[PDB]
């Protein structure tokens, strides 16, 4: 696995988030889970605590954006690019940015929203890409026979680990 240069971190445990919009391609619903079932991933291992906000300023502020959306990266239209997230920190920083040129899916018929929002979450956190293929944090989207059996892999477990220690 690896980290960010100088290892930025979040330097308290419990975290907000917010979805601030929502892409046409999905029920708001599923929307929410996938988010929810990404933040409890990294939860799971580590000591870190999420709740949502509805309104203010969350640590991640979750968004559907395409092309120019309001910071110095542009998405590119459908595939290559599917999402971008920010390392820890004030303002931007913490925050995943999600490409709606893609098709957005429960499943793996389009790109799965669940997979890349585990992923991005990642960099959120401050773990930026690993060497290993069987790795979340790998780069390349994979879309793979089965969700179902998800598993983060020791490398990403190992990875935030560092950063945050295991559970309590
Ligand atoms: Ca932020
Ligand atoms: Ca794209
Ligand atoms: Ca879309
Ligand atoms: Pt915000
Ligand atoms: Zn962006
Ligand atoms: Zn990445």
């Amino acid at each position: 696995f690896r980290t960010f240069p100088g290892i930025p971190k979040w330097r308290k445990t419990h975290l907000t988030y917010r979805i601030v919009n929502y892409t046409p391609d999905l029920p708001k619903d599923a929307v929410d889970s996938a988010v929810e079932k990404a933040l409890k991933v990294w939860e799971e291992v580590t000591p870190l605590t999420f709740s949502r906000l509805y309104e203010g300023e969350a640590d991640i502020m979750i968004s559907f954006a395409v092309r120019e959306h309001g910071d110095f990266y542009p998405f590119d239209g459908p595939g290559n690019v599917l999402a971008h997230a920010y390392a820890p920190g004030p303002g931007i920083n913490g925050d995943a940015h999600f490409d709606d040129d893609e098709q957005w899916t429960k499943d793996t018929t389009g790109t799965n929203l669940f997979l890349v929002a585990a992923h991005e979450i990642g960099h959120s956190l401050g773990l930026f890409h690993s060497a290993n293929t069987e790795a979340l944090m790998y780069p390349l989207y994979h879309s793979l026979t089965d969700l179902t059996r998800f598993r983060l892999s020791q490398d990403d477990i190992n990875g935030i680990q560092s950063l945050y220690g295991p559970p309590p």
